[PDB]
């Protein structure tokens, strides 16, 4: 993976390498998600969910949501890729947190890009203005806050309004991933990445943690790459083995588009290579990449 990284920096071969990437990914029919009465559920009409992985919300009027699940079965691991919710998806979004019993919520991008809308404000920004999803039956209150430099990390408190149950959901808040673009630096991706793990949001107790980013494809499958390529080496009990490309393409089965530009898979390598120290034993590399994050 280093000297396949250094080779293809040295010819410059990213984008022929990504290039080949789209060339090679599944092509799986979305039938439910084109439907007509769908078309005001998506964001962009050309990012939509494969039938064969897509979520379904357990509501008989319409269970669609552009969500899907991307099982990673070697690795053990689970993820839910959806687009930022729309103002009109957002009671959908929770009641999929809810149905899927997930316990965090990863946020990769800001509700506001570069002057245009990429996202709903969905979540309670004030602790004494609690959300009330009508459509769903939710109710969602911000409990506290951990605001950092580069990520925000917030306490919510789902209640399902019909039994009363409450539920504790972590959200983990990218705010400084441009769009098409990449993290800082891989050390403060990876701080972000060590936080959201060690919170206990990814344990397979769990449901699957929900990722997000305005599509839901490009920043969403830049931080699930890098983290199952990582989750494989160990699993594996052998770094060496993985082999990026095909991890991507196995997650590509899944959601189509996952990494949206070819620097954000030079990125993924760089995330990757780097976490592997972590992998191979390294005590320190932990608190390093928190020091050079400058998260205070
Ligand atoms: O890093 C990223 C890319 C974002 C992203 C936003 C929107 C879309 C769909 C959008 N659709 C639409 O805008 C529309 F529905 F088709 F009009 C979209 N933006 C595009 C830009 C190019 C580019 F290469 F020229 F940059 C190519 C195709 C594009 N599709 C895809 C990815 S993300 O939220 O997935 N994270
Ligand atoms: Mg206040």
């Amino acid at each position: 993976m280093e000297k396949e990284f250094e080779q293809i920096d040295k010819s410059g071969s990213w984008a022929a390498i990504y290039q080949d990437i789209r060339h090679e990914a599944s092509d799986f029919p979305c039938r439910v998600a084109k439907l007509p009465k769908n078309k005001n559920r998506n964001r962009y009409r050309d990012v939509s969910p494969f039938d064969h992985s897509r979520i379904k919300l357990h509501q008989e009027d319409n269970d669609y949501i552009n969500a899907s699940l991307i099982k990673m079965e070697e690795a053990q691991r689970s993820y839910i890729l959806t687009q930022g919710p729309l103002p009109n998806t957002c009671g959908h979004f929770w009641e999929m947190v809810w149905e899927q019993k997930s316990r965090g919520v990863v946020m990769l991008n800001r509700v506001m890009e570069k002057g245009s809308l990429k996202c709903a404000q969905y979540w309670p920004q004030k602790e004494e203005k609690e959300m009330i999803f009508e459509d769903t039956n939710l109710k969602l209150t911000l409990i506290s806050e951990d605001i950092k430099s580069y990520y925000t990390v917030r306490q919510l408190e789902l209640e399902n309004l019909t039994t009363q149950e409450t539920r504790e959901i972590l959200h983990f808040h990218y705010t400084t991933w441009p769009d098409f673009g990449v993290p800082e630096s891989p050390a403060s991706f990876l701080n972000f990445l060590f936080k959201v793990r060690e919170s206990g949001s990814l344990s397979p107790e769990h449901g699957p943690v929900v990722v997000h980013c305005s599509a839901g494809i490009g920043r969403s499958g830049t931080f699930c790459l890098a983290d199952t390529c990582l989750l494989l080496m160990d699993k594996r009990k052998d770094p060496s083995s993985v082999d990026i490309k095909k991890v991507l393409l196995e997650m590509r089965k899944f959601r189509m588009g996952l990494i949206q530009t070819a620097d954000q898979l030079r990125f993924s390598y760089l995330a990757v290579i780097e976490g592997a120290k972590f992998i191979m034993g390294d005590s320190s590399v932990q608190d390093q990449w928190k020091e050079l994050s400058h998260e205070d």
